[PDB]
RNA sequence: AGAGCACUUUUAUCACCGUGUCCCCAAUCUGGAUAUUUUGUGUG
């Protein structure tokens, strides 16, 4: 009847993530004015994608894959998620369609 | 269970290439630490 939550930390190392929206001849990273300084930010979406990739890597069945399409990246290999089992890892079975 | 917050910042790339801080020069010239001083006093 409790909902425990944690907080992690990472070892120091040079940063790699680039946030696009390149200006002139440099690729930049979004910053926040926490106290008038600059900081690095990683959006929760990429972390969610990494978690889903790890779940599909460990053998847990799922119904969503983003493959390297020739034209532009897209998400496919899905069906009706009528059972929450074997689909969506009990998370975010989003749908907006009317039919 | 908050005007339902997902599906995307993604995939590659040597600042590279050659180059004597080099060539001469004296720290040189003189100068008495000098002047005096009893380890003296007695024991089978």
């Amino acid at each position: 009847n409790l909902n425990l939550f944690a907080t992690i930390l990472t070892y120091p190392a040079p940063a790699s993530n680039y946030r696009g929206e390149s200006e002139e001849n440099r690729s930049v990273i979004q910053k926040i004015l926490k106290d008038g300084q600059k900081y690095a930010i990683i959006s929760p979406e990429s972390m969610r994608n990494a978690l889903r990739e790890m779940l599909i890597e460990l053998g847990q069945p799922n119904n969503r894959t983003r493959l390297h399409s020739e034209d532009q990246l897209a998400v496919e290999f899905k069906e009706y998620p009528n059972p929450d089992k074997f689909a969506d890892d009990f998370l975010f079975g989003y749908m907006v369609a009317q039919t």
